[PDB]
């Protein structure tokens, strides 16, 4: 060999840190990048779906299109904004079926119609495997990032956590037949829906907000860090779906571990005083913001 | 049973784009950028990609690839009459890659951004076999200029010179240990293209049709011709040639004319308007005219 520092040694976030320093950037750090424009703040963000990593060519295309758009809107919603325009960059092999690309865009069209945004352009490049890069532009009257959490705030999450991971694992079992609750979980993993119904709430009362893409514990660490505060979470407060409970029962798994470390749930994690709570939304208080460092669960500390 | 279903290779890049447009029932898709009405002005959205093994090699100076990544997207915005504001960079990276490669890439990206007065405000990092670079750029303009506004009688122009980038790449592929100064100037135009940000005002105020030359003059003229519903006629003898290019062709026995017509990645502008709107204080050259009909002609033939 020869020896020279490689990316695998720096870590995804150490690399981002370096990119930030080199660029001498100030906006880099949240789910979206807020820019000043016409008294409002436009929100720019991007996410990727790669074959062999986020999906397989065997997955139903329309669902992949839906997910592509959903995942980006999720970031925009999390920062208190509404999706407006999007571009889709595609890396495609010449052997892929035309109908695959067409069905994918039908799903894209469906999601855009649902979140009320629109794909206005994109790109095409030939490659080995399929690569999907989505760029989304949203807008808000008030940008809500990850460093505004206040001491005393309560910690909330939307819907249930852990579903996506169980669904993924079920997909991996490649079973010949799944029970209904299994199909529900699988569906939650394959076709997530961005919590666009929280936009007004987030844009109005949240001090800090972000979507949960990598898992509660891991994403809360990012939040606690930018806010320069501590966060106490209580296991028995974590919202668990019935299907998740049914899955853990059947496969001898612990529901709590899935709620804490399961990823790609695309729910929200935000903080504010308990009084701002809106019971019309399926939000659940799961912790609080104290002074200090790190993320704690039932008194014990844990990290990524 | 077997498969008799159409695959991409057979449909082609543009045939695929047409399907996507039809499927999305889109009206904006079609130009170098996507103009969207916002706050009384027009925001321009565009994206381009640079993949390892296709557009560049891991052995190319990283900072140059970083400069080019921003430049080709800014060139698109420039072609439709706008100025770059913000950009996102989505990176597909091999975990085995040297961290310095990534840092150097962003150094060139940084330089490009300070030069074109735009800013990279975010992006993405993903694991992959080969390096994949996808940049999203957002510009603004007080007047969008697509590829359909070409009027009859209009004169056809181009900026700078043509065919340099192709000589540059051919030189690069020779993997020589050393190059002559004129050869380096050529390699330079291929590796570090400079977007014609100096033509913004002109394009925004007096162009009927506009776009940048990315795939080559003839190839890109066609997109302009059919998109406007006219036929563009060009005179090869009026094509702008550089000394270094003519220099390269003589030394290697090449036809500099073919390079100006089919050479790609020059990133110069191709626009139309009446001869009268010509600004002598810019390096534009008249290469032909917009006449009624269809298709592209050069010295009579097509
Ligand atoms: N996957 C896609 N989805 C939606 N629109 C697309 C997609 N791919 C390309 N387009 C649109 O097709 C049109 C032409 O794209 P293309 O990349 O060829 O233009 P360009 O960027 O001008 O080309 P070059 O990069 O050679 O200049 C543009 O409007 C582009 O946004
Ligand atoms: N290649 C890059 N260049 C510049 N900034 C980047 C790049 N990649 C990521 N960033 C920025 O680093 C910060 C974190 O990126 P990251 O992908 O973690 O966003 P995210 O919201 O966590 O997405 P996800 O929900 O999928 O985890 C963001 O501000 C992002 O824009
Ligand atoms: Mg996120
Ligand atoms: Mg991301
Ligand atoms: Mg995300
Ligand atoms: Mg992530
Ligand atoms: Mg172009
Ligand atoms: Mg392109
Ligand atoms: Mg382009
Ligand atoms: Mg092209």
């Amino acid at each position: 060999g020869s020896f020279t520092m490689r990316l695998k040694e720096l870590g995804e976030f150490g690399l981002i840190d370096l990119i930030k320093k080199t660029l001498e950037s100030k906006v880099i750090g949240d789910d979206t990048a807020p820019v000043e424009y016409c008294s409002k703040k436009l929100l720019l963000t991007t996410d990727v779906l790669n074959e062999g990593v986020h999906f397989l060519r065997s997955y139903i295309p329309e669902a992949v299109g839906w997910k592509a758009i959903s995942v980006n809107v999720s970031d925009v919603i999390a920062n208190g904004g509404l999706p407006k325009w999007a571009l889709i960059s595609l890396n495609l092999p010449e052997d892929l079926e035309v109908s695959y690309v067409e069905r994918f865009y039908i799903g894209v069209k469906r999601a855009c119609e649902f979140y009320k945004c629109e794909v206005v352009g994109g790109n095409i490049s030939k490659s080995e495997k399929i690569g999907i890069s989505v760029f989304l532009v949203g807008e808000t009257e008030r940008f809500v990032g990850r460093d505004g959490a206040r001491l005393g705030d309560s910690v909330f999450v939307s819907g249930t956590l852990g579903d996506s991971r169980a669904g993924l694992e079920l997909l991996l079992m490649e079973k010949e037949e799944y029970e209904p609750f299994e199909l529900a979980l699988i569906q939650r993993h394959l076709r997530p829906t961005a919590r666009i119904d929280y936009v007004k709430h987030i844009q109005k009362y949240a001090n800090a907000s972000m979507d949960i893409s990598d898992g509660l514990v891991a994403d809360a660490n990012h939040l606690a860090q930018r806010s320069g505060v501590k966060i106490e979470i209580l296991s028995e407060k974590l919202p668990l779906s019935n299907e998740l409970k049914m899955y853990c029962e059947k496969y001898g798994k612990n529901p709590i571990e899935y709620a804490l470390f399961g990823g790609e749930d695309y729910q929200l994690l935000f903080t504010h005083p308990k009084e701002r709570w809106n019971p019309f939304l399926d939000m659940t208080e799961i912790g609080r913001v104290e002074e200090g460092e790190g993320v704690f669960v039932d008194g014990k500390k844990v990290e990524p």
